[PDB]
């Protein structure tokens, strides 16, 4: 039932070296993935050696595993295969500011998690899928998506050359595919809101135990959704882009709601495309200001971040006020 | 300007009494008034006065009343005078079934409502009429049509005879015309999915309550879509021809926007007749089965209506299975 990649597509990943100059700037919060394409599978690999090692997964089927994934990401406006590397990158820009914080077994599942948190993402909301009954709400009463991405995660680790988490003692794979798990289900927004009150409380009230696994758990989670909306960090015309993309996603959901007599919700519609400046200024207001501000007083070097969603923000409010 | 009745018309209407045969059908849910049309406006003073009694209205004013109301709906193949009175019986119903919960107002207020509900529809969406800049959309920004109906109800009672709601005190009148004004309103149905949201929501956390004038308003709105919507809890033969009546004004309108070049959504597509079993369920699962489903929570003798609603979902679920 999934999509395995071609010798061709995983043999010449094998061969792609990364150019001297991008070396730099991949190592830099506000970088943008977007102008180099056919780098984005290669990006990946540079990234999981530059961090775990070069010998940390089988070259094999690491890249079988990636070219795998790729093809088991829709060609919808936003959620695909360029958001799963833009998302990942950001994973490794953290991990990297952070490097003696997580285990190496923590920091090979979020990488892995951050490639694969969207897969076969059908450019549907959760609230969509349970209000027209779809065959994959009727699996997942909660998360509905979340939990899909990942079973597809698994069922292409489960694929003949595809296991890169083969080489571990059953106790150390069963782990690692439990720290999946928890990043992925935590990729649903609605679950966020409640994480980052209990992150707020934990750290202003000095509670916030590294050592206790659940304490450890809930970062991760915030960790996933600073990477999740990183879009909102990048320089203004790539942030402006993407917006445009989302909201394609979005409107596209809108209009198939039209199509059966029902009304979308402003942001699923197409018509109130006007909206869209004071929308995102109450987006970056409600939810991404809160998260990077968040992710900064538990991980301080990821500063950058809280600084260029600020920068987005007044951007934002400078289109409202017409300039 | 308006379209007054003639003395002839109203003066039979004064002269009909109801079989006493259809005394125990027009009690029921399921009822089908169409094999009767020539009792049409017969049967809606007989609710009228078994709703609010024989002396609630001026009997020469109420026949006028009626009889002008008819000659103000147009030969549209659904939006016509037989909506109308099928919308009023389904309300006469729900309100015999919950007779103390209503005020005589709000009886008197919610029939009258019915049968004015759609009042000069010429057949056409609000959407309609938004993207092609009709006179109707200047007028009136949002929910088009339903103000236009409110409009030409108060220009009927406007005509000399015809005020129903003369012998009200000036406080009673004002507020049966915010009954009427907020019931047609409530019957545009991008308005209701908000509404269902919203009392689903109040059930649920037992927050709801009649005795409060902004919950109340919300239960009547309901109430006005369930009725609006009755068409799918009638016997499935009924069902399946007021569905083809529906169709016909629709791919008229698809036809409107083909002439200007404009693509029609697939309902409003006359060469995409194949889509509409598939179209029907999405309006069941989305639109319908949540209504009455709310509908039966807060007013439980209303459940007949859900039961039969059900039960053409599972004829249109046969229809796309081959049976
Ligand atoms: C809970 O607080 C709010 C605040 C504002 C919104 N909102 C939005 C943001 C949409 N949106 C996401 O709901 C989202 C989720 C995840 C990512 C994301 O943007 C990514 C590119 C980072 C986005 C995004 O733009 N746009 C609108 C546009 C027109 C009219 C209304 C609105 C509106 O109410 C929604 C939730
Ligand atoms: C209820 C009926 C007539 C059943 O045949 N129906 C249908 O099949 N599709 C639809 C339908 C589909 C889309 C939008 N409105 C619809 N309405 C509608 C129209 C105007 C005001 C309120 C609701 C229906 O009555 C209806
Ligand atoms: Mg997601
Ligand atoms: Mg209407
Ligand atoms: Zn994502
Ligand atoms: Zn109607």
């Amino acid at each position: 039932h999934m999509s395995i990649c071609t010798s061709e597509e995983w043999q010449g990943l094998m061969q792609f070296t990364l150019p001297v100059r991008l070396c730099k700037e991949i190592e830099l919060f506000h970088f943008d993935i977007g102008p180099f394409e056919n780098m984005w599978p290669g990006i990946f690999v540079y990234m999981v050696h530059r961090s775990c090692g070069t010998s940390c997964f089988e070259l094999e089927k690491l890249c079988r595993f990636i070219m795998s994934v790729k093809k088991n990401y829709r060609r919808v406006p936003y959620h695909n295969w360029k958001h799963a590397v833009t998302v990942a990158h950001c994973m490794y820009a953290i991990l990297q500011n952070n490097h003696t914080l997580f285990t190496d077994l923590e920091r090979k599942g979020l990488l892995i998690a951050c490639l694969c948190h969207d897969l076969d993402h059908r450019g549907f909301s959760n609230s969509y899928l349970q209000k027209f009954d779809h065959p994959l709400a009727a699996l997942y009463s909660t998360s509905t998506m979340e939990q899909h991405h990942f079973s597809q995660t698994v069922s292409i680790l489960q694929l003949e050359g595809h296991n890169i988490f083969s080489t571990l003692s059953s106790s150390e794979y069963e782990q690692v595919l439990e720290i999946i798990r928890k990043a992925i289900i935590a990729t649903d927004l609605a679950l966020y809101f409640g994480n980052r009150k209990q992150l707020e409380e934990m750290y202003q009230t000095g509670s916030l135990n590294l050592n206790n696994q659940s304490h450890r758990d809930r970062v991760i989670g915030l960790m996933m959704t600073a990477c999740d909306l990183c879009s909102v960090t990048k320089l203004w015309p790539v942030t402006k882009l993407t917006a445009n993309d989302i909201y394609a996603e979005f409107w596209a959901e809108g209009d198939e709601m039209k199509k059966l007599g029902i009304q979308p919700i402003p942001m699923m519609d197409r018509d109130k495309k006007d909206e869209v400046p004071q929308g995102q200024l109450g987006f970056y207001n409600a939810v991404a200001i809160p998260c990077y501000t968040t992710l900064t007083q538990i991980l301080p070097p990821t500063e950058p971040l809280l600084k260029a969603c600020r920068d987005n923000l007044s951007q934002w409010e400078k289109v409202i006020r017409g300039e």
